[PDB]
């Protein structure tokens, strides 16, 4: 039969054509986990549907009802076969799913509008003329929150206390809040969205400095899955031969827009 | 159970105490494997042997016999439980053997003696003065011989038809060519070695350029391993802490002789 993939509408992992009204399944979608589905298929035989994770989240378990939701949801409670889309590993994703070696290296980034005379996040650690912030949730504003590097320390002594508040909703706030901010807001996210975002119109974003961590992104199975070795050594072959790279170079530089 | 772990003398990973002779086990040994290794049982409720495989290597299938040699051999073979060491994550060992996600990425990256006028790749394969080359044998120059992408294949075409000859049998070998060769070698090696050897008395080299690819070291277990999941799951654990971060800082930087530039 056909596999289910669970994945996300996430650019430019996964983004609708722009003729999809006039298309059908899998040719209405495409991106980076696009071309890496169809590479995956092929190297594990097996045919497959792309489908859009119904409540648009990446998979988090509820404090309360320990209640799974997102694409990790979908894979355990047995809606979909397979996730392919920028989820992070994680420990306490892992506990529950397989996942692959990762098929993308990450880390936080700082993400200023051009102009901002910020390189580093020791550079926002020593000011507060230009404010910074994080997600309102989740792993970057907990990785501050936790550091006991002197620098990070001093970053998330300053985010959480500072008026108005820096912690944005949503990712795409973060962004649209440097865009919108006059040059006095840097925004602390994802290297691979930081890097995204620079090759965007309209060109006003650039990210700084190295990383703060490092993390990755991996496909997803069900433990126990008859497909998880196969995916796995197939995400192997991909990097060894270059493929992974060659995907990361064709949607974020080929694809850009600002030279 | 003690659990025996298989790993390898490679500084700053496995290094012998220079008291060694006085010590006994585990406390004969030093370095950020040693550390890891011990953050690791902790994590996973084992007491635990190092022990330094026998052939000192990391892990190849004779071409020949078929046999695997290094610290994969004694996972495959049945002599040790778990491989803790700098262990490139490879499509041929993930066969054989389990592996935790990455506790450290890494990837190809040029070394060069400092004031040497190369940037990048790019920079190298535009200009022929300065000579550059790979270990002899194995998967630096297999990403050469392989490559279709346009920079990688014209270094490929100059350094496979290079005279003197631009490979060496060893990785001290072009550390050392780089140091002695006045600016005209520069050296394709890991990016975790060459970070290392620019924080080394007499501090003469260094990295330039991203890396050319993406691989990670992993922890590796027999196929099925009962400790398997439990070690898999202290690597991120010990990751999403800063640990790892912390612990390569340690014995690159904080351990470092050349200052921060």
């Amino acid at each position: 039969k056909t596999v289910v993939v669970t994945t996300i509408l996430e650019s430019p992992y996964v983004m609708m054509k722009k003729n999809h009204e006039m298309l059908e399944g899998n040719e209405r979608y495409e991106g980076y986990c696009v071309d890496l589905a169809a590479e995956i298929a092929k190297h594990c035989g097996f045919k497959y549907k792309l489908t859009i994770v119904g409540d648009g989240k990446y998979g988090a378990r509820d404090a309360d009802t320990k209640i799974w939701n997102g694409m990790v949801g979908e894979l355990v409670y047995g809606k979909a076969d397979i996730a392919i889309a920028p989820l992070t590993i994680t420990l306490v994703r892992e506990e529950v799913i397989d996942f692959s070696k990762p098929f993308m290296s990450l880390g936080i980034s700082i993400m200023i509008k051009k102009g901002t005379p910020i390189e580093s996040a020791e550079d926002l650690s020593k000011q507060t003329e230009i404010a910074y912030g994080t997600l309102d949730s989740g792993s970057t504003k907990e990785f501050f929150r936790r550091s006991k590097i002197a620098v990070f320390d001093k970053m998330w002594t300053y985010m959480r206390s500072a008026e108005p508040s820096v912690f944005v909703r949503t990712t795409a706030e973060g962004v649209a809040r440097v865009r919108k901010s006059k040059g006095k807001y840097a925004y602390l996210l994802e290297s691979t969205m930081n890097e995204y975002i620079e090759q965007r119109k309209p060109c006003d974003t650039m990210k700084v400095g190295g990383n703060l961590d490092s993390k990755g992104y991996g496909i997803a199975t069900p433990k126990g899955s008859s497909l998880g070795n196969a995916v796995n050594l197939a995400v192997l072959k991909l990097n060894e031969q270059g493929l992974l790279d060659k995907l990361k170079n064709k949607w974020w530089y080929d694809k850009g827009e600002c030279g």
